[PDB]
């Protein structure tokens, strides 16, 4: 399989100010292109040469995993956002968040805390298991819930390249602002 | 002891453009300040409340280590640079680098490669053992060579906050430029 650099479903300046034009250009246009390019090179000659992306994340190790994990993480990341929304989840997912976390507000707070306290580079993920149970997963570096057999629903990138141009060291502020661009219709569809 | 935010031995704009004025403001002024403030609070009521930095780095774990390791790494990082220096190491260190790596140019290429291939946040360190044997250590996140009983001689920060404002994703270009601000008199003094 020759993995592709996903096409963004909105203009590069669509998520500003929370994710600026410049950040999208570097984050999607350079960092992700690199992860995709590296993944495609490393898998040739291995058992993952013709495997789907999810299988690679589930089974690979080392460099292949680092690039496969990052490719999947970013594909989910850029596709879950849209300008002018945010707000709150509804349907089956909104009801499940209320039941398991207490309320949407409490969920956001625990999620913000998980992302703020993750030391170094990584991702904070809302994931669901086979019985529909929700959990907040802290994933160092290239981690993704698919490695644990879980379904990734919403992931915030806390690698510094995701927010440094606009927020510098203010990661908690960036995380608080991200809720404003989450497209819950797309997230609910993942659940 | 009360751990201090280290006083810089030069003007805040002295390392520009390799480490710009704005980068020193955030990197030293915010990031390091946070590591030091957290270290001082976290050690209250622990076996480390009255230990020197080296001992905390050699024996702590968890959050105390994360902040103590980052404080030591940054104190060494900021104090090893100076404008109008750079060039090649001389004396004992210079000759040890030639003997172990063949030449200073080859050593820099190997050090640059280690810094470039370190996935995620971390440090690349030139360290020595009790008999002067040199090694290039890749330390993830808050890691420091004192943790394995070595002497930290030269360390480059590859956490993205160290270079993102000026270089964005061009980590390799940043690492090659750092050689130009290294004060070998100071590094030789550590050997
Ligand atoms: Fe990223
Ligand atoms: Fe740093």
């Amino acid at each position: 399989m020759t993995h592709e650099l996903i096409s963004l479903p909105y203009a590069v300046d669509a998520l500003a100010p929370v994710i600026s034009k410049e950040t999208v250009e570097f984050h999607h246009g350079k960092h992700l292109k690199t992860y995709v390019d590296n993944l495609n090179k490393l898998i040739i000659g291995t058992e993952f040469e013709n495997a789907d992306l999810n299988t690679i994340v589930q089974k690979s190790e080392g460099g292949i995993f680092n690039n496969a994990g990052q490719t999947l993480n970013h594909n989910l990341y850029f596709t879950q956002f849209r300008p002018g929304k945010g707000g709150a989840p509804k349907g089956k997912l909104g009801e499940a968040i209320d039941k398991q976390f207490g309320s949407f507000e409490k969920f956001k707070e625990e999620f913000n805390t998980a992302g703020t306290t993750l030391f170094g580079s990584g991702w904070v993920w809302l994931a669901s298991d086979a019985n529909g149970k929700l959990s907040i997963e802290k994933e160092p570096n290239a981690g993704n819930p698919v490695r644990k057999g879980l379904n990734p629903l919403l992931g915030f990138d806390v690698w510094e390249h995701a927010y440094y141009l606009t927020y510098q060291n203010r990661r908690a502020d960036h995380l608080k602002d991200l809720w404003s661009i989450v497209d819950w219709d797309i997230v609910e569809s993942r659940y």
